[PDB]
């Protein structure tokens, strides 16, 4: 399954502007779940809208989410200057979430106009490891009740996009792993130290990259809340 948005968009503040994210299938459909989420500069990921059509509490009104015409659209009334960013939606695909590539919204004109964090995720910004090695990534979850919520692990670098990684949920116990990283990866988490665990083994070049973890859970705002992404660099 291959999901398609538009590369850019361009738009100028007061505008409305709609991004569009559609499916290799030929239609988002309601289990799709689609989330929708925001990147702006040094990789700062926030979640827009989860379970296609929810705005996450906290969110400004100008952002709405629905499925319309076999696509996810996200729309926003009265685009503002802070609103240049990256804009990715995410599919459930039954047993994994696949990413779009990313709308580019440049917002050009006049700035000024426009309406105006409990949840924290804190990750280390950096780790370097050899190759043949294992690497531990941490998260530590605060300002909510940490095991009630699952966190997912996310992966990116220019040119391959964002990739899911898995999933932990320290309630159940369950973990569900991409096909790419079930071998590479393993997840765990420490109730205690309300900290989740991403383990990296056999390491090799292509492991340099940015490794995210964010918030989950089961019929709500999926990838509403981020961590910073540590930045692992694999040495020579
Ligand atoms: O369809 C609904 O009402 C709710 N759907 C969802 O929340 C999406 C979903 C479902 C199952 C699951 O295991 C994962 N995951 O991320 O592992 C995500």
């Amino acid at each position: 399954a291959v999901v398609t948005q538009e590369s850019a968009l361009t738009t100028s503040p007061g505008e409305t502007v709609t991004l569009t994210c559609r499916s290799s299938t030929g239609a988002v459909i309601s289990s799709n779940f689609v989330s929708w989420v925001q990147e702006k500069p040094d990789h700062l990921f926030t979640g827009l809208i989860g379970g296609n059509k929810n705005r996450a509490p906290g969110v400004p009104a100008r952002f709405s989410g629905s499925l319309i015409g076999d696509k996810a659209v996200l729309t926003i009334t009265g685009a503002q200057t802070e609103d240049e960013a990256i804009y990715f939606c995410a599919l459930w695909y039954s047993n994994h979430w696949v990413f779009g590539g990313g709308t580019k919204l440049t917002v050009l004109g006049q700035g000024g106009g426009g309406s105006g964090s409990q949840v924290q995720l804190q990750q280390p910004g950096a780790e370097l490891a050899k190759p043949g090695a294992s690497v531990q990534l941490s998260c530590k979850g605060s300002g909510y009740t940490f095991p009630n919520y699952w966190m997912h692990w996310v992966t990116q670098r220019p040119g391959r996009g964002l990739e899911w990684i898995g999933r932990i949920d320290p309630n159940s116990g369950f973990i569900r792993y991409d096909e790419r990283f079930k071998t590479k990866a393993t997840l765990t988490v420490d109730k205690p130290s309300s900290t989740a665990y991403m383990q990296l083994s056999s390491l090799t070049s292509d492991d340099s990259a940015v490794y995210f973890c964010a918030r989950g859970c089961y019929g709500c705002i999926h990838f509403d809340y981020w961590g910073q992404g540590t930045t692992l660099t694999v040495s020579s």
